[PDB]
């Protein structure tokens, strides 16, 4: 996936959405919907719905 970071802390709620922590490294598998992204943790090992505009992408 493509490689990206996390902008801010997100508190899911819901268990199709991954648990984020502020700087914590991601790569975005494809874009679900308005505002929602598919994206997995730095290992691979976790993969969750992220808010689109929690992370930036790695220039």
């Amino acid at each position: 996936g493509q490689r990206a970071v996390a902008l801010y802390d997100f508190e899911p709620e819901n268990d199709n959405e991954l648990r984020l922590a502020e700087g914590d490294i991601v790569f975005i598998s494809y874009k679900h919907g308005q505002g929602w992204l598919v994206a997995e943790n730095e290992s691979g090992s976790k993969t969750g719905l992220v808010p689109e505009e929690f992370v930036s992408y790695i220039q």
